């Protein structure tokens, strides 16, 4: 009751507890609203994950290079929330991008092959799901995608930077086909946020290097963060998607919102 | 009840109902707040004014340029919502820049005497005041200031401009100060909107070029905005700055949050 | 004599007399460079169009999406400028984006496929291309591309924004590589230019409502830029790319200067 | 002979052989420029300073705050220059805080009078000298600005920051009306560089824990920057001033060229 309350949304990119977007997922059945998930190829693993979340909520399948489920998405999602019933919000908490693309590989040495299954996944993939949800979403609706400040160039995730360029400017096209129907299209820029994926590397996964720079990147987040900045708590980042599906910022659209302490407003 | 429930706020910048804190002012009483207003020199007037939004709120007197003030408001606030309570939020809806720094006199011909008195209440007071009122705020509290895009020159706003573009910088160094009492200090960059002393010059009161040129200024945004723009409702962007107050944006500070349905996102 | 003087030169993109490599060609030649030029698949058209230029220059085939060219290429240049001597500048004049990408086909409609084809040849070529040619540059090195503002969505260009948007990010993480070599990386993002390319698309090759857009693109060009913009002279955007191969920038990488007459610093 | 040759520039700033516009002076002189200079209050001092340049060149008394000085301004470069000779370029190397607005004092602390006898000096003087001078240049001729990167809040440089952010957008401003005229109004954003006022500080003079900053932000500068970064060495940003005065960029205006090696482009 409050914020998302009486609101249909598509949370996608659950694949752990740990995932930034099942702390979405929560937030968002937290604040009253009616949730569908999607997933990819370790279905019955993340039915486990969700079945987890404060009520129930339904699991369609969408790899998101797979044609096929970007035609069936639509209609499967109908099904799901009841026919005459419209999509209020999209989250687009998904994204990828190979070891070589990221730190095991400098960056030169990335294959136009894996830069490119990157970038189709994290950049364009945006684009192809306001296209297969944007007919079945109610006006004043909102579709919001993760992503991170490349303004600067950064060590370790050298083209997965490059990926979320892409997503940043696909964003504002995306804003302007779904400004017709009155939906607006944004983005919310997060600081890091030890996921198990994160861990992982931080753990020396990918090399050894990358995890010591993607170690010294976080401990400099804080240091700059006027409020700090605590990359094991991803409540705060899900409480701005929150305030983004709500219609509190209803006159934004084709933007990003820093969900990151300040740190990308501070030098040192 | 909901949002701003149960919080305590400083609007500022109240002058006519046409005001766009004064629309504020209202939408936070509407989500349950208990304000405090702010005035300058016509305060019978306002008074009046006040004394037909939502409920009651009281009406400190408050010259941004007298240090008498700046020194007294810490005081005269604590009376006012009872001592031993502190301040949620902090709106510096309060802006000013001489006819000659504006429309009516060209960019060089505007003397620093005035460019100063201009900076002095639209770009430092932001700072005099976040210092003034800091000391009695509660933490997780925010203090946010009213701007437009400066990134861009654009014609008949000359000074006022710059000093929009100081504004936004002196936000940045707030956001510092702020950060140790875990106050987050923000900016939200609002379109055109027809107040009495906008519709003035659009009725060609500060020379009759520059009210053709702002004439095609907001011409323009509805132009751009991918969701359209109202310059006559002032409700979208105080519906902005209640999400800033509210505790839903809690890792944003030192920033600017854009109130222009998208425009300057788009090129054309 | 001056400016570019005793000074290596690799020109790429030179497709016609109209293409802005062409003109770069030309001033660096006027300026005392010692140029190598690359063609794609219309070569013996090209050798033509080349040997037109002020003097002589050889002429590598280089096709950005063949492995075996970017491998062959560092050794084919040492043939050509002499072996021992290395290459002091690197110009990437180069780009691609289908039909569908650009303005025939709306924004969701174009397939990874060719919005792969494009950002391949647009955005990761440069990088390839760094890549290609690093070893052999002297040190005080330039490298540059071509591009344009890609922060606002316009309409018409679509895809091959985004891919411009990836391309500056590239140019980041090139200038990180380069760095080691103390070499420069950069991009100058130019206003448009009536083509061969460009021409066809105003004569409403691409559809008449791209036309038409890119009609008033340019349109408004002029109408921002106050040292104006002459679409039809691509000898400014050519002499600022000699500005940046000439040793007078040397503390400048991983950046954009703009040859676009100030009308991205102008809103209206 | 070359770059620079046979032009009438009026280079501003001097006041020590260490000081920024010094090399500027010397590489314009060096390129075959005839100069100007201009002066504050300690002339038989910067008379010495100024003998020592690679050829004569006469000094004008010019204290930025004084009305007569920038109405005499227009004539008194003409007599030097010869009657019926025009400018060809104008550096604003110039710029003042006091120690209050600076590191000495708290952002909070330092009082409107400070702050302003500041933005007077570094922001707003930029304007009076354009209109002072822009009736008497050579059209397709350059002013040019010394400015530092303020997107990012920064410790220690407090108020001499907004300063400059006030700085970069009355650039934007000075290129409208020098537009007219045909000329070029730019900024060149310089990294740290151990002049005498800047070396006094690192000495602690201004605050022990403020040397300390600065100690630590020149550090960090080498650190992000590819090229690395030599604090020491003015060349290279003088260089990058005479490029910009120089004919070479010709289509950039109300711009911001950046000679800090490429740090403002790296994060870490
Ligand atoms: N590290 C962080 O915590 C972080 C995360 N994000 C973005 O947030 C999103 C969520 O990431 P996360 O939750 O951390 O990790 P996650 O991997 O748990 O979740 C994302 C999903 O990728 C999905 N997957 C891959 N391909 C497909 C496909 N084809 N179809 C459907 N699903 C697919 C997968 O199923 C998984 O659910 C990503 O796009 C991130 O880049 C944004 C910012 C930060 C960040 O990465 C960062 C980096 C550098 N500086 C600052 C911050
Ligand atoms: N035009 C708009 O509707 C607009 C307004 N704002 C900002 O919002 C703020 C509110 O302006 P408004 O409500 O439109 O006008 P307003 O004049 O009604 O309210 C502001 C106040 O200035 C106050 N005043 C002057 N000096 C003092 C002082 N010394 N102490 C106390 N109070 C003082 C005065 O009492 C009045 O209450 C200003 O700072 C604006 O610049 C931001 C954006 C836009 C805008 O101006 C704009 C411009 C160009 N492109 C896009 C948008
Ligand atoms: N329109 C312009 O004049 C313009 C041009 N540029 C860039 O400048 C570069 C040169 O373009 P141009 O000279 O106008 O056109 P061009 O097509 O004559 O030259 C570029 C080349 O693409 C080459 N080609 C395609 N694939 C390959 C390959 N695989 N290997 C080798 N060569 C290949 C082709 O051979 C040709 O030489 C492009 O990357 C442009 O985008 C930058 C800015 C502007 C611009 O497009 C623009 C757009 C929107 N707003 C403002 C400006
Ligand atoms: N520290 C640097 O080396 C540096 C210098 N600049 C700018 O370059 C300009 C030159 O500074 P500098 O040479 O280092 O120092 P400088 O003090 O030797 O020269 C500037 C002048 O101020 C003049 N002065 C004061 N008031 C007046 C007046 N009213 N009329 C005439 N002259 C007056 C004075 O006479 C002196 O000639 C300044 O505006 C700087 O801010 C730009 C960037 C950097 C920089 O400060 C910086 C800061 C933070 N991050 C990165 C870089």
């Amino acid at each position: 009751a409050g914020l998302l309350d009486g609101k249909r949304i598509l949370v996608s990119g659950i694949i752990t507890d740990s995932s930034i977007a099942f702390h979405i997922a929560r937030v968002a059945q937290e604040q009253g609203a009616q949730l569908v998930l999607t997933g990819f190829d370790r279905l019955r693993l993340i039915q486990r994950i969700t079945d987890r979340l404060p009520a129930k909520a339904p699991l369609l399948e969408l790899d998101v290079q797979n044609e096929e489920h970007l035609a069936s998405l639509a209609g499967r999602v109908t099904e799901a929330i009841g026919a005459g019933n419209k999509l209020d919000g999209v989250v687009h908490s998904i994204g990828f991008m190979p070891q070589t693309g990221m730190g095991i590989n400098p960056f030169f040495d990335a294959p136009y092959a894996d830069v490119s299954k990157g970038i189709h996944i994290s950049a364009y993939s945006y684009a192809s799901m306001a296209k297969a949800l944007l007919p079945i979403m109610n006006p004043g609706g909102s579709i919001v995608g993760m992503d991170f400040d490349p303004s600067r160039a950064m060590p370790a995730y050298n083209w997965m930077t490059v990926a979320k360029s892409a997503l940043e400017s696909v964003n504002r096209f995306v804003a302007r086909e779904a400004g017709k129907y009155g939906v607006r299209s944004n983005l919310v820029a997060a600081g890091p946020i030890r996921t198990l994926a994160m861990s992982a590397i931080v753990g020396g996964a990918l090399g050894e290097e990358a995890g010591a720079q993607i170690q010294l990147l976080e401990e400099g987040w804080d240091q700059r963060a006027p409020i700090g900045w605590n990359m094991k708590d991803a409540t705060p980042v899900a409480k701005t998607v929150c305030a983004l599906l709500s219609d509190w910022l209803p006159a934004t659209t084709g933007d990003i919102i820093y969900a990151d302490g300040g740190a990308h407003t501070q030098l040192l």
